[PDB]
């Protein structure tokens, strides 16, 4: 599903993330 | 556009940056 | 080939890497 490394996230608030973290969508990446 | 998380850009100059500093092209992302 | 930034990598031994460090493949990046 999803990975952690670090501060960066390759299911968001599985890990603790909100959309308002994502920073690219390939047509995902979140980042705090 | 362009999206600056950390020392990682996902407009170089625009950003403080320059394609010395890019590390990857889809064919960006820079790094400093 | 291969390009190392901070802990990401974007050849993995060739690095300093091993497949338990790669975080993602497009069908890759490598963190630790």
């Amino acid at each position: 599903q999803a990975r952690l490394c670090d501060r960066t996230l390759y299911m968001l608030k599985a890990a603790g993330y909100e959309k308002t973290d994502v920073v690219k969508c390939n047509c995902a990446i979140a980042y705090k």
